[PDB]
């Protein structure tokens, strides 16, 4: 058998096979790949066979030269798809990302002074007029502004927070085995599914530095069911002189009722004037601004929290921080429809359907294809509003020839790739997430599947 | 004096003032913040005049119009500048962050399996290629970079470093201040100019969980000075059965010498292939890259960091991995003039001079103007190389109306502002930094300045 | 020596605030020492000697320069531009 390998080419053949066909580079690199996946399929005596050789080495070299990661065209209609990559960015800013990373900037430079200067301190002037808090500050994500405040404010002292509040978030976050690693002794108070004050109230003492309270982002509970008034919680501070903590978590910059959207999602202006001493958030999420972790309160605490030698780790990063300025610049001049995350939610019913015949008006053409409309309803948040749920026009589809389910197959590995919802073998797609461009970029991608 | 006050007119009016002049919000923002100035420099008997107040209300809305955050044209010859936001991105790389942006992408999506990914799986690849690890990950910065594997390999046991080694990067970052807030226990070793072997063997024990050893990239010490050789190090890991972890900083991706600068900066492949178990390093500083903290080492080491729940806070944002993917493309492709930090250092004496003089003759006819190409020795590596010293091409300029010092703070005023180096009453222009199209940018903002 | 050392600040860069933050009960004696037969460039910093005189006085601690060079005269009389420390001037 030491003769069915001996037979596979050399790297040095393979690459002549590929003159100008592809790049050496690529060519050697997709040999040494197959190569390998030939020696053990051929060690552990699975192929006999090696004409797919010639022809898988260029697929790979085809697809190697390819970045992994690309844009996609969500079609399940959830706003914040935590495996899509979140908020998506208006141009708007993206330009202005694109120029200030094309070339030096005043990022650590105060023009005025001549020396170095906190890069943290462009924004913050936009925080602190936004929401009204004292003092702001913002790191890599939310997750690590909790850390932060944890390890700043209560490292080796007790903090309280609602047995219904320690949530898991993500694939690796989770309140209680961060706060462990942040230093901070945990104190759980009342029970899952109800947590009244005395609660809170109850477990205060000597050690307790903290009253930190998360809200429910990705989950919700009904039934009897029973929360702890923020109002409350401030007041039971300020009388045993204890500092407020609220992880908003969905960064909400504003209040959501006047979209016509009709929920209590808590939002940092209302928090903030409501009595909180701190209150943290990703930028995101119900922000639509790129990844990073926003922290807004009491300037004392603002003052501490910047000092901690961790701060410096969590620091963000050239990019977020601009592109963050001008998703800050955005809301201050009430340019709301430009931030893709706000539009998509408080999108026209009208609107909807608008898109989803217009679609549907670009499919009756192609082959086997049995195009129709629906009226849904679906829950638009993914990572910040769970209950949500909003009506959007979805139009639903079936090909005669392939089934549904090895239809969103193909359609994931397209170029561009295209991800939709799946629903009692009828692929759907729902039109709250998908761009005006991409309808046309839909109709030539299916029609390049069932015709080929 | 409640007199001198009632004087200043009312944000009604003010808006008044400015119809169609300016936005009303950017007008009234300006008004508020001048409404204070007045009210406070008026109650400390401070003014006495209000006449001043129409003027400057319409500069802070010519101002406030304008980002904090501005390209600025970097003449100081440093490529690595702390200050000016270290490497910046080839329009390539810009691109393709860009369209990552736009709207949702693969980043936690694995197109193949159609269920959630890591985002940090795409880099990954690139990674143990070029570097020869087992396993690679990547966090927010080089900072966090330290602080992750000294909390995931040593919290509670001793870590042994060199005393000359324990430096202050930056304004807030000390590796002292940080490992202890690492909950790492710190056995500093040997003195601060000498380091022998045998300080770092004398200190080992029960408790030392890590051998670490830091670059010195921002400062260096000649004179009487001695170091640990690094295969010495590995050496003394593999006796006792310790792990070696390096932190270069520098985060040089390959050998130098390759490209004409001989400098014994250490990088990632050789000094894994030299039996360290673990290397990080800044992705913005040697790399050319997007801000990120690099490590790549044993597999068994990675998934011990990976795992760790501080990890989620340090995990990077959407923009830089993208930006990290690209720059790591062009490094497979032997790209290397296409990352800035690489062009600008290697970029031929001949090449330098091309430009001091071709700028100079756009100067020749601006008023007052004293032109002169002068060649120096500066030290381009600001952030990442600390010794080296290399000749390079300065336009050094001279105006017999207004002095050197007053120059440079009106050209950090202009739009695009500018900054350049000052040596003995000369304003000078290091060419190494310098973009072409930048060339004529700084004649327009010379003839708009001396003849205005 | 049978003294207990309390080393503050980082190898390129010491602020005052590390001399004085390290100050406590047994604290007896604030010792500087110059840097003689090596130096350091790039991003370094020092804490000046009249700092260093000033936290003593304050705490009423004693300051101990070890000069080291020994040099027993302002140098830049000589046409040699030198910061070297000397006595005379130390004192």
């Amino acid at each position: 058998m030491k003769s069915l390998l001996r037979q596979i080419p050399q790297i040095s053949k393979v690459v002549e096979i590929f003159a100008k066909a592809y790049p050496e580079i690529y060519v050697v690199k997709a040999a040494r790949e197959v190569a390998e996946k030939y020696r053990k399929e051929i060690i552990e005596g699975a192929r006999a066979d090696l004409n797919g050789f010639l022809e898988d080495v260029e697929r790979k070299i085809k697809s190697l030269m390819k970045p992994n990661i690309k844009r996609v065209i969500n079609a399940t209609g959830v706003v914040i798809n935590t495996n899509l990559g979140r908020a998506p960015l208006s141009k708007d800013v993206i330009n202005f990302i694109s120029e200030i990373a094309n070339g030096y900037s005043n990022l650590e430079y105060n023009l005025e002074e001549g020396k170095r200067g906190s890069r943290i301190a462009h924004i913050e002037k936009y925080l602190n007029e936004l929401t009204g808090a004292e003092s702001s500050f913002v790191v890599n994500n939310n997750a690590g502004a909790v850390f932060l405040v944890l390890n700043t404010l209560a490292e080796g002292k007790e903090v309280i927070i609602s047995r219904g509040e320690l949530v898991e978030i993500g694939g690796s976050f989770r309140i209680p085995d961060i706060m462990k690693k942040s230093g901070a002794i945990l104190r759980e108070v009342g029970t899952t599914n109800k947590t009244k004050v005395s609660d809170y109230e109850g477990a205060i003492n000597q050690n307790t530095a903290l009253l930190m309270k998360v809200h429910k982002s990705n989950f919700y509970m009904e039934g009897f069911v029973e929360e702890v008034k923020l109002e409350d919680l401030v007041k039971l501070g300020h009388k045993y002189g204890i500092p407020t903590y609220y992880d908003a978590g969905s960064g909400l910059l504003i209040n959501l009722k006047e979209f016509g959207i009709s929920v209590d999602e808590p939002n940092f202006r209302d928090c903030i004037s409501l009595g909180i001493d701190l209150v943290s958030g990703s930028g995101d999420k119900l922000l639509g601004g790129p990844q990073a972790g926003i922290i807004v309160g009491k300037k004392n605490l603002i003052e501490k929290i910047k000092k901690n030698p961790i701060a410096r780790a969590l620091r963000i990063d050239k990019l977020t921080l601009s592109g963050l300025e001008m998703t800050l610049k955005l809301y201050f001049e009430k340019r709301y429809e430009d931030i893709p995350v706000i539009r998509m939610l408080t999108q026209d019913e009208k609107a909807l359907r608008q898109k989803a015949k217009r679609l549907e008006k670009l499919l009756k053409d192609i082959p086997g294809l049995k195009i129709s409309v629906i009226k849904d309803k679906a829950k638009p948040g993914g990572g910040s509003l769970p209950e949500l749920e909003l009506p959007t026009y979805c139009v639903a589809i079936r090909h005669d020839r392939l089934s549904s389910q090895e239809l969103s197959r193909r359609l994931r590995l397209a170029e561009p790739p295209i991800v939709c919802r799946i629903r009692e073998d009828q692929l759907l797609f729902d039109m709250r997430t998908v761009f005006h461009e991409d309808l046309k970029t839909i109709k030539k991608t299916l029609q390049e599947l069932l015709s080929i």
